[PDB]
């Protein structure tokens, strides 16, 4: 049993902190909850702490801890994310919304004490003011997706590629292309995986008594040799 695996054998508290700027509109999001990697399960509530969120909350889901994925027994040697812990890893993305702008993100995810922390900076540019994003034209829901993971031996890390489909109010879909790189923060050994996918399902809801702009999230993720 790996050092990293052991850290995730039980329920782990999670803190997420996001600092964003999209087309000059600045915002912060704070998240609190817990993860149970044994079940590939995340439960979190995110709050926009700067008032009204200038983008749709679903566009921030991928940015807002893949170390909580369930890796089946036969796939544990492919779990790069837990192998990097507790020192953690840097996770960077470019998220390109088709016919619209893009996010660039850089996050560090690591333990601070007993708490798994995801600290993110996000910059968004080239968005259309009457687009699906700044115009808030996305449905408040989320589709199931496969995240395809490949090793990046050069950087002692991984890369991932996937396309998120955001349901649009008119029946269309807003595509968000993700290109992702993860690299270890520490210089101890990590697990470099064979190609595989993370099958992820997420359910978005609201607290009817929460008056702040917010997002309640439940997520199930399991690795598949697929």
């Amino acid at each position: 049993k790996s050092k990293g695996e052991e850290l995730f054998a039980g329920v782990v508290p999670i803190l997420v902190e996001l600092d964003g700027d999209v087309n000059g509109h600045k915002f912060s999001v704070s998240g609190e909850g817990e993860g149970d990697a044994t079940y590939g399960k995340l439960t979190l509530k995110f709050i926009c702490t700067t008032g009204k969120l200038p983008v749709p909350f679903p566009t921030l889901v991928t940015t807002l801890v893949q170390c909580f994925s369930r890796y089946p027994d036969h796939m544990k040697r492919h779990d790069f994310f837990k192998s990097a812990m507790p020192e953690g890893y840097v996770q960077e993305r470019t998220i390109s919304f088709k016919d619209d702008g893009n996010y660039k993100t850089r996050a560090e995810v690591k333990f601070e004490g007993d708490t798994l922390v995801n600290r993110i900076e996000l910059k968004g540019i080239d968005f259309k003011e009457d687009g699906n994003i700044l115009g808030h034209k996305l449905e408040y829901n989320y589709n199931s997706h496969n995240v395809y993971i490949t090793a990046d031996k050069q950087k002692n890390g991984i890369k991932a590629n996937f396309k998120i489909r955001h349901n649009i109010e008119d029946g269309s879909v807003q595509l968000a292309d993700h290109y992702q790189q993860n690299t270890p923060i520490g210089d101890g050994p990590v697990l470099l995986p064979d190609n595989h996918c993370l099958s992820t399902q997420t359910v978005l809801s609201k607290d009817p008594n929460e008056k702040r702009d917010h997002m309640v999230l439940l997520e199930f993720v399991t690795a598949a040799g697929i």
